[PDB]
Parts: C-alpha cells; sequence; structure tokens
C-alpha cells in the first residue's frame, strides 16, 4: 500500500473517537527492514505451501516512540507481549478496528501517539475459546488466533511466531482529545 491508503485506513477506522489528527505516516526503509521483509516473505511461501493459503492480513500494533528504533534489528520481543483473556502472545487489532486500541498507544512528551501497521501471516485461523493460559496454537491444523471469524477485532500471534509471522511496515503518528 502507499502512505495515503494507510492514512485513509487509519482515519476511517478511528472515526468513532472524533477528531483524530494524523500528523505523519512513515515506512521503515533500511537494509535490515529489507532483510526482515525477505524473511517474512519466505514464511509466506512456507505457510502457503503448508495450508494452501498464507492468509496475510494488515493489522494495527500499538507502539510508543521509545521502541521504534529497536523494532527491526532485534525483533518484536523487545515489551509487545501481553496477557489478555484470549492468552499470551502479540495482540494486534484488525485493519478496520484501530479505534479499539488507539487509546492504548502511549503519549510521548509532545502529546503524540504511535501505531504500527503490520503484515501478519494468520494462516489457518483458530477461533479462540477464551483460555487465559493459552500461549500456543490449540492444534497443528491452526497457525495464529482470532476472536471472531466473520468480523475480526483482535488477532493473537503466538510468541513462537512473532518474528516469522509479523512484518512492521508503517508508523502512523497521531493525537486524541481528553
Amino acid at each position: 500500500l502507499d502512505k495515503d491508503a494507510v492514512k485513509k485506513m487509519f482515519a476511517v477506522g478511528t472515526a468513532s473517537l472524533g477528531h483524530v489528527p494524523v500528523l505523519d505516516v512513515g515506512r521503515f526503509s533500511s537494509e535490515i527492514a529489507e532483510a526482515r521483509l525477505a524473511l517474512f516473505q519466505k514464511q509466506v511461501e512456507i505457510t502457503k505451501k503448508h495450508r494452501g493459503d498464507a492468509n496475510v492480513r494488515y493489522a494495527w500494533l500499538p507502539a510508543k516512540r521509545e521502541v521504534l528504533s529497536a523494532v527491526m534489528m532485534q525483533g518484536l520481543g523487545v515489551a509487545f507481549i501481553r496477557k489478555s483473556i484470549y492468552g499470551v502472545g502479540i495482540h494486534l487489532t484488525a485493519a478496520d478496528c484501530p479505534y479499539f486500541s488507539a487509546r492504548y498507544c502511549d503519549v510521548d512528551e509532545n502529546g503524540v501517539r504511535y501505531m504500527v501497521l503490520c503484515r501478519v501471516i494468520m494462516g489457518n485461523m483458530e477461533l479462540l475459546r477464551g483460555d487465559k493460559a493459552q500461549f500456543f496454537s490449540g492444534g497443528e491444523e491452526y497457525d495464529n488466533g482470532v476472536d471472531d471469524i466473520e468480523s475480526p477485532k483482535n488477532y493473537i500471534v503466538w510468541n513462537i511466531n512473532m518474528n516469522t509471522h509479523i512484518f512492521p511496515e508503517f508508523v502512523v503518528r497521531f493525537k486524541l482529545s481528553n
């Protein structure tokens, strides 16, 4: 996608919160990001061959200014791992639902918030049954987890998959009211 489409995705997806000014949309562009994209695209090939369909989706990851620098070289295991009602992994918000996690993006010293748009290899999606103690796939037939099959709001990528199945691509800088 281009930066305008990402901006539009974020604007339509946060409309319910009122005035949400988008200050900037950026894309990670470096030798490490390229190598990390190549790694991700090989996992896409593998998951496609294994399941028939890689089922790559866009999803939103709440971030903060302080972790952006680190994210490409050392991975998502900086600090992005959360425990929810659905289990433990990386929790991302579906493409049309950034309103859901916008407030969970930490404000920096200037009032600015940061949300990352990621490509996620969801593969064969497991409908999650609400197990607090789940930290991996409920079975060999499933890859990553989702809360609702028809209208997804939350994806759970298991810890084992965090570096293979998520490519952080775009950073959206924004503000909210009080």
